[PDB]
C-alpha cells in the first residue's frame, strides 16, 4: 500500500520534529482521508520546511492549514517556496509568504508561479522577485 508507506514517512518526520503525539494522531487521521498525490506533496513540503529549519510548532501549524487544500494548490505552493529558497529568501520571509498564499485561490497562485518563472527567465534580481511577489500577494 503506497499511501500507507507515505503516511509512515510523514509520521516519522513529525516525531523527529518533536510534534506532540496527540497532534500527530489527529494529523494522521486527517491525512488518511486525502489521496496519495496530496500525501506525497505534503511530505515534500514538510521536508522542505525541515530543511529551512522552520520551528517545529510552525511546521505543525502550517501542515494543518495545508491539509485542507487540494493537490493543485499544495503542488503550486511547494514550487513557489522552492523557488523562494533558491533565491535565498529568508526562511522567516518564506514562512510569512506561505501563510498568505494559503488563502489565495488556485488561479491566483498559478498566476504568481508563472510570474516568478517569467521574472527568473528575464534575469531579474532575487530581491526584486521577492518584492514583486510580495506586492502581488498584497494586491
Amino acid at each position: 500500500d503506497y499511501q500507507e508507506a507515505l503516511l509512515e514517512l510523514i509520521e516519522r518526520l513529525l516525531r523527529k520534529l518533536n510534534v506532540d503525539p496527540r497532534d500527530i494522531k489527529r494529523i494522521e487521521q486527517q491525512l488518511r482521508d486525502l489521496d496519495i498525490y496530496q500525501i506525497a506533496l505534503l511530505l515534500l513540503i514538510i521536508l522542505l520546511l525541515r530543511k529551512l529549519n522552520v520551528d517545529p510548532r510552525d511546521i505543525k501549524r502550517i501542515l494543518q492549514q495545508l491539509i485542507d487544500l487540494d493537490i493543485y494548490q499544495i503542488a503550486l505552493l511547494l514550487l513557489i517556496i522552492l523557488l523562494l529558497h533558491k533565491l535565498n529568501v529568508d526562511p522567516r520571509d518564506i514562512k510569512r509568504i506561505l501563510q498568505q498564499l494559503i488563502d489565495l485561490d488556485i488561479e491566483q497562485i498559478a498566476e504568481l508561479l508563472l510570474r516568478i518563472l517569467e521574472l527568473r527567465k528575464r534575469n531579474e534580481d532575487p530581491r526584486d522577485i521577492k518584492r514583486e511577489l510580495q506586492q502581488l500577494i498584497d494586491d
